[PDB]
């Protein structure tokens, strides 16, 4: 599944929803440590639209947990991410992902 740490509160207030499309900021990593994308890297805040499925399971089940301004770390198990294919090669088979999410605002 995905385990939620918080880094640093947000409002706890405002959850999103199905349907939303929710802003962030984050950088993905591999076990080692290994950073293999970062929207902070282009200066880019990235969008998705939760419950449409075009990001991992587990970023969407995690952003679900999270209120705007949260930054957390979402620890990710190979089934909630890439699989057993993985994404090759920058993601191996069987691989557990650590991001770190900032929740900027929803649209």
């Amino acid at each position: 599944g995905v385990q939620v740490e918080t880094i640093s509160p947000g409002d706890g207030r405002t959850f999103p929803k199905r349907g939303q499309t929710v802003v962030v900021h984050y950088t993905g990593m591999l076990e080692d440590g290994k950073k293999f994308d970062s929207s902070r890297d282009r200066n880019k805040p990235f969008k998705f639209m939760l419950g449409k499925q075009e990001v991992i399971r587990g970023w969407e089940e995690g952003v679900a947990q999270m209120s705007v301004g949260q930054r957390a770390k979402l620890t990710i198990s190979p089934d909630y991410a890439y699989g057993a294919t993985g994404h090759p090669p920058i993601i191996p088979p069987h691989a557990t992902l650590v991001f770190d999410v900032e929740l900027l605002k929803l649209e």
